[PDB]
């Protein structure tokens, strides 16, 4: 029993982690085989976040002006590249502890654990989502870019997020592994905000299948709703519409607490009119959308 | 910027979980050094949970009767002993990947990391907190004691719990690594229950603190109260009552926002009051007391 926000196992991506120093600019790298990724910016002095062309700032660079340490042993670059908004460092030491490993670039409305680094060394781990508006609401401090985004399935770490940068709401935005950006960002200094974001419906209903497993129940009713009346409903308050594959996914937890998902969605509807009156679901009391079905299945097996 | 429920990077731990068994009985076991630690409820049969004697049930086993294995690896048992509620159980090799660690028992308000098990093998991690009433909200399915709550300062890991059963309010109960229950509960079928709870009024603040780093300010006023006033609310909502020694312990916190502790508890004491009317502190609609004044200085630096 019990429901937390649970992130995957950290210890295959902190055998991972080093530091890359570029001139005066420290940051969090990745190292698998004999490359180790890191966010080109570290390339830049900070006279160049105005405009910086990159593939200008990097033909200056040459192999000795990066310095990799992995916990107490540096490393040797051999080889600089340019991928997107990553920078690829070639050295001369395939890592030991690399796990069986994917790039997978995510959607929005999926989680993700997070292995906050400073200095190449791992500070805290904790779960995720990426916003409709591809942003996520992380826990970053500076130093932290560099610092990446994963899950794990069986043995195999599928890395899907590279820290790079706070926006103007505390919000937070990266990449993917091949160094493109989550959304409509940029690693320049511009006014670039945020855009407007939704709540993940489908996550929501997952997370009240959770509290009915767990034994919350006061928030269900006899009523049916269909999909399309839902999804007026659904529009009004700023959530995402409704998909029949939608349903089609929460159709396990739907067989296994044996409420129908449209039955789910006409309490989902009552909630967002009527609110909470005083009561927590799954000591919350708000709405949450940070759980996906899988996260649901995983944890309330 | 940013606060999240974070959890300790989980590798160190990772590398000391173990599988053991006792006839039909499968769970999880904490390896470091040559001995590997476990619940003694493992010896137990199903008839034998009404008022078993475990001296009794122990004197009856032969080391061969545990199979513990590391990965796919069957350690050999050489010594068996009971410690209280945990069996300690000698193996012929030595775990080459113990951290540092030290066994240390916590106070109810602080917190610690979980890494949830299953047959040995590492499934998430969370951060919890011990309650004023000894237990713990956990997530936790069949086979998942013997799993460990530890916190991780340098290099270091402090065991503090170790994950016995589930009362019958979906709360979680355990011990310390000297196999000593935290609260009034037994390894033993009984009618045995979670007491009264109450909320943790400095992690509150703590949290409260948080929010203003992180840019959260519509709860603040120009009011301060004495301690003496405060702790006549917080006796009234059933929140512990606040110490000097919580106050001293704020000062950091205090100092590093301008606000006044007892500035601050004049917020708390509106909040209490009036409620939120419709806003939210750090995302949460509930004033959250699962994070410590060091947690917060710890993640909002
Ligand atoms: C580090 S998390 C990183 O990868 C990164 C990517 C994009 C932008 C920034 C960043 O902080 N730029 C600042 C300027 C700067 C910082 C450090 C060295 C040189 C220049 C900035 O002004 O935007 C916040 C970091
Ligand atoms: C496993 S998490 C463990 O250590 C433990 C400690 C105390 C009590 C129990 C427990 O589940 N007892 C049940 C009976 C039982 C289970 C398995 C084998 C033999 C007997 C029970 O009835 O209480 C929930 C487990």
């Amino acid at each position: 029993s019990g429901f937390r926000k649970m992130a995957f196992p950290s210890g295959k991506v902190e055998g991972c982690m080093v530091q890359v120093t570029c001139g005066t600019t420290t940051l969090n790298g990745l190292w698998l085989d004999d490359v180790v990724y890191c966010p080109r910016h570290v390339i830049c002095t900070s006279e160049d976040m105005l405009n910086p062309n990159y593939e200008d700032l990097l033909i200056r660079k040459s192999n000795h002006n990066f310095l990799v340490q992995a916990g107490n042993v540096q490393l040797r670059v051999i080889g600089h590249s340019m991928q997107n908004c990553v920078l690829k460092l070639k050295v001369d030491t395939a890592n030991p502890k690399t796990p069986k490993y994917k790039f997978v670039r995510i959607q929005p409305g999926q989680t993700f654990s997070v292995l906050a680094c400073y200095n190449g060394s791992p500070s805290g781990v904790y779960q995720c989502a990426m916003r409709p508006n591809f942003t996520i609401k992380g826990s970053f401090l500076n130093g932290s870019c560099g610092s990446v985004g994963f899950n794990i399935d069986y043995d195999c770490v599928s890395f899907c997020y590279m820290h790079h940068m706070e926006l103007p709401t505390g919000v937070h935005a990266g990449t993917d592994l091949e160094g493109n950006f989550y959304g409509p960002f940029v690693d320049r200094q511009t006014a670039q905000a945020a855009g407007t974001d939704t709540t993940i419906t489908v996550n929501v209903l997952a997370w009240l299948y959770a509290a009915v497993i767990n034994g919350d129940r006061w928030f269900l009713n006899r009523f049916t709703t269909t999909l399309n009346d839902f999804n007026l409903v659904a529009m009004k308050y700023n959530y995402e519409p409704l998909t029949q594959d939608h349903v089609d996914i929460l159709g396990p937890l739907s067989a296994q607490t044996g409420i129908a998902v449209l039955d789910m969605c006409a309490s989902l509807k009552e909630l967002l009119q009527n609110g909470m009156n005083g009561r927590t679901i799954l000591g919350s009391a708000l709405l949450e959308d940070e759980f996906t079905p899988f996260d649901v299945v995983r944890q309330c097996s």
